[PDB]
């Protein structure tokens, strides 16, 4: 019975998920002028093109749109990767306002909103399996600024009348993740956890430097959505994030100067 409100929200996690003290949590401020470039990271490698979304899914926290991951239609390669990671879902976390809703901040700035795009290691079988793992996912975690409409979100945007309350789900076919990219793909990376209970620490995050713009309507939207099932009391589902948490003993490496 997690969640974002304030009698089960992120300082209430730790009871049932204790791990939310662990070593390796995340999100974590990024600060810029300790990150360390780092000229042995291979070059990053997002292959998109054969993806296929399948469904929608408003899941009380968020909404996850859904691939087809029994082949490597969709994979992420490279930068700090060994091997290689299939796209599985991604999701949003966003703020009630524009100037809060990232997970991740860059010197303490907090974007409106930030996209993850769930991958897991082939090499661990399937999902359930690589979050068992120290090196199990890796997520790509992409800022959004309100400005310009990102016309390549607004197909997201329209479908979200029909999962406005959670357990809803919706067909959601031919969706090409290419067009929630920026177009420079300087990152920083840390090994971390999910962000949600079960907050597993199986992650290695690669966060984008560049943010996408999108529009106060497309974030509106968002803002729009249920955290209860229908038939309850409304709750927005806003300020869907966990702040940032202790570095510890990891460092955040640059992949650009
Ligand atoms: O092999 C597949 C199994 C499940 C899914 S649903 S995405 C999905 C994946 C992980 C989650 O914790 C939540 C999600 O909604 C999928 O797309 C493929
Ligand atoms: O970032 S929160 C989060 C939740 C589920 C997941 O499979 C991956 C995630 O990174
Ligand atoms: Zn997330």
């Amino acid at each position: 019975h997690w969640g974002y409100g304030k009698h089960n929200g992120p300082e209430h996690w730790h009871k049932d998920f204790p791990i939310a003290k662990g070593e390796r949590q995340s999100p974590v401020d990024i600060d810029t002028h300790t990150a360390k470039y780092d000229p042995s990271l291979k070059p990053l490698s997002v292959s998109y093109d054969q993806a296929t979304s399948l469904r929608i899914l408003n899941n009380g926290a968020a909404f996850n749109v859904e691939f087809d991951d029994s082949q490597d239609k969709a994979v992420l390669k490279g930068g700090p990767l060994d091997g290689t990671y299939r796209l599985i879902q991604f999701h949003f976390h966003w703020g009630s306002l524009d100037g809060q809703g990232s997970e991740h901040t860059v010197d303490k700035k907090k974007y409106a909103a930030e996209l993850h795009l769930v991958h897991w290691n082939t090499k661990y079988g399937d999902f359930g399996k690589a979050v068992q793992q120290p090196d199990g996912l890796a997520v790509l975690g992409i800022f959004l600024k309100v400005g310009s409409a990102k016309p390549g979100l607004q197909k997201v945007v329209d479908v979200l009348d029909s999962i406005k309350t959670k357990g809803k789900s919706a067909d959601f076919t031919n969706f090409d993740p290419r067009g929630l990219l920026p177009e420079s793909l300087d990152y920083w990376t840390y090994p971390g956890s999910l962000t949600t209970p079960p907050l597993l620490e199986c992650v290695t995050w690669i966060v984008l430097k560049e943010p996408i713009s999108v529009s106060s309507e497309q974030v509106l939207k968002f803002r729009k959505l249920n955290f209860n099932g229908e038939g309850e009391p409304e709750e927005l589902m806003v300020d869907n994030w966990r702040p940032a948490q202790p570095l510890k003993n990891r460092q955040i490496k640059a992949s650009f100067k």
